[PDB]
DNA sequence: GGGGAAGGAAAGC
DNA sequence: GGCTTTCCTTCCCC
């Protein structure tokens, strides 16, 4: 397998720069304003100019402003970024019929039948970068390797606006030298459970007793890491299809008053249906984030499609279930639809 | 013993 | 902040 992974640079911020070139060279911060108060909300992402100083995805808009008070703060325009992403994805389809669109700004291409070696793979990578630059003036990073995990790691090592090949020789080196925390799928919590074990390199997962590993991080993640460490990881590139669509909104103030919560729940339903666009869900879940920030959900699956009227009435019953079973107040409220016909 | 369904955990975008 | 996917735990049932 020769996998070519594409990851768009500072995506949301870059799109804003393409639509407004005068932004080039200035720190730009794309924000998710929640509406609770002046600047409440978080940073979706920021371009290099702002990230260099610590303004990154996830931090409070308020903290970003403390760091860079004169940066350009822009509201997230997800619909615009999605449309631009879709066009780039269409360009990528032209280089291989085996394409896995992983997120709003990533895609894996199995170019095994397209190139003979990594030299050719690398050249195709340049061709792809130039094609996207020519057509949408968007820069991206290309990672190439023998499988999806290392192709992604290669891009991580090369961003931004880069391209890198991790050949077989280097894959073996990385299995030995790469911090296991930097392996896709290992977040802070798993990285912590692993440390508890002496494991901080993939290679270390081979000598530890499987059951010990499995009991700490779970069977799936254990087998995953071990397969990688043995250099036997094999996962085909496959067409992905959305499985769920939803919307969650933050309420002006916390509450567990049904009538006070309904307008938000209903608004969330309306927007979710907008997004479904022709897809008919058979399952609906009401999702609530409590005052202490926990997430609670109650759902229902129907033997048929869910009409918006049915979504409205069932959502109330589910929310009622949440209120009848959980004592905490609610901060955010929303819905999630799945099991499309 | 183990698959399926519901709800929570964890991860990355 | 807020969107989506995948795996885990618990319990029902064959
Ligand atoms: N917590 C996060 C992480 C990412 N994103 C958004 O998802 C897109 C890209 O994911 P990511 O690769 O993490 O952000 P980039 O800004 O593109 O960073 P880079 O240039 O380093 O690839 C971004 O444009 C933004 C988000 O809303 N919230
Ligand atoms: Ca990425
Ligand atoms: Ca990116
Ligand atoms: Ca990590």
């Amino acid at each position: 397998m020769i996998v070519l992974f594409v990851d768009f640079d500072y995506f949301y911020a870059q799109v804003e720069e393409v639509l407004n070139p005068s932004l080039k060279g200035k720190p730009v911060v794309v924000c998710v304003f929640s509406g609770r108060f002046e600047d409440s909300g978080a940073v979706a992402t920021a371009n290099y100019e702002a990230r260099k100083f610590g303004v990154k995805a996830g931090i409070p808009i308020v903290e970003a402003k403390k760091i860079l008070p004169n940066a350009v703060y822009l509201p997230m325009r997800k619909e615009v970024y999605q449309q631009v992403s879709s066009r780039i994805m269409n360009l990528l389809r032209e280089y291989s019929e085996k394409i896995e669109i992983a997120s709003i700004d990533e895609a894996y291409l199995d170019i095994s039948d397209k190139v003979r070696d990594y030299r050719e793979a690398y050249n195709l990578g340049l061709e792809i970068k130039n094609k996207i630059l020519e057509k949408e003036k968007i820069t991206v990073t290309v990672g190439i390797s023998k499988n999806k995990v290392f192709a992604k790691i290669a891009a991580d090592m090369a961003k931004p606006n880069g391209i890198k090949v991790i050949d077989d020789e280097e894959v073996k080196r990385l299995i030995r030298e790469l911090d296991i925390a930097d392996v896709p799928g290992i977040g802070n919590i798993t990285a912590e459970k692993l440390k508890k074990l002496g494991i901080n390199k993939l290679v270390d997962t081979l000598s530890i007793e499987f059951d010990k590993l499995k009991g700490m991080i779970g069977e799936a993640k254990a087998k995953y890491l071990i397969s990688l460490a043995r250099d036997e990881y094999n996962e085909p590139i496959r067409t992905r299809v959305r499985k769920s669509i939803g919307r969650i909104v933050t309420m002006k103030r916390n509450s567990r008053n049904l009538e006070e919560i309904k307008p938000y729940l209903f608004r969330a339903i309306e927007e979710s249906y907008y997004k479904l666009d022709k897809r008919i869900p058979k399952a609906i879940h009401v999702v609530a984030v409590t005052e202490d920030l926990d997430i609670v959900s109650r759902g229902r699956t129907f033997p048929h499609g869910i009409s918006k009227e049915t979504a409205y009435s069932e959502s109330v019953k589910l929310l009622q279930k949440i209120l009848e079973e959980d004592e905490r107040k609610i901060r955010r409220i929303g819905v999630r639809f799945s099991k499309f016909i």
